[PDB]
């Protein structure tokens, strides 16, 4: 249900996304036509930014599954195993084709046994990519400098997309989610708290808000007050 119209901001990233969106769409019309498309992008940036949300709104802009996991799960799992399951993301990718793949934390494989046999399970499988192959592997990172470098190579992970902290609209949509069970007094202007955060990142705002919430009842106050928030922040 998410598309690029719930993502706010990342101009670049959308646009750059767009020939993918198209593909995933229409994917028989790019078989005609004999073009090739990257089908390995790799979203890079901090944590609580908004990659993992990109990425399903990618997946919705084409009206396509969107098929997760994570790299580090894969890894937390017996050697062996976690190879076995990468093994079942694509096949049963495959069978739900066109759509998007969404590894989280791919630097828990790039960057012990484990990690290898995962690692070497995921190049097989993208290397395993036919022309006719309507899918698109998205990964994500924040560990760039960790991420191991056959992952980048042409044909895998030969493409990546820079995401920086939230604009102003997108702290304000974070700030809402995580403002939704906290009671908030009449002063709160959340809009405020959003152009007073800039560089915030999910976290930033996620404990925020919890400290603001903390000042109120460890002082026995029934609802947070604007102060509170501007508190917590310093
Ligand atoms: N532009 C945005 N619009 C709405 N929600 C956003 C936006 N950016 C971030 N968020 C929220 O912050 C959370 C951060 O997680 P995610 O989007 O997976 O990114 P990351 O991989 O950087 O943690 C999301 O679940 C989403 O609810």
């Amino acid at each position: 249900k998410v598309t690029f119209k719930d993502v706010a901001g990342a101009e670049e990233a959308k646009e750059e996304l767009k020939e993918i969106v198209e593909f995933l769409k229409n994917p028989s019309r790019f078989h005609e036509m004999g073009a090739r498309i990257p089908k390995g992008v790799l979203l890079v940036g901090p944590p609580g930014v908004g990659k993992t949300h990109l990425a399903r709104a990618v997946a919705g802009e084409a009206r396509v599954p969107f098929i997760t996991a994570s790299g580090s799960d894969f890894v937390e799992m017996f050697v062996g195993v976690g190879a076995a399951r990468v093994r079942d993301l694509f096949e049963t990718a495959k069978r739900h084709a066109p759509c998007i793949v969404f590894i989280d934390e791919i630097d828990a494989v790039g960057r012990n046994d484990e990690r290898e046999q995962t690692l070497n399970q995921l190049l097989v499988e993208m290397d395993g990519f036919e022309k006719d192959t309507a899918i698109v592997v998205m990964a994500a990172t924040n560990r760039p400098d960790i991420l191991d470098p056959a992952l980048l190579r042409p044909g895998r992970f030969d493409r990546q997309i820079a995401i920086d902290a939230p604009d102003v609209k997108g702290r304000e949509q974070i700030l809402r989610i995580h403002a939704r069970g906290k009671p908030l007094a009449e002063d709160v202007d959340l809009a405020l708290l959003a152009k007073r955060t800039p560089g915030f990142v999910g976290a930033d705002l996620e404990n925020l808000l919890n400290e603001a919430a903390l000042l109120a009842a460890r002082e026995g106050r029934r609802k947070i007050t604007m102060k509170d928030l501007e508190e917590a922040a310093s």
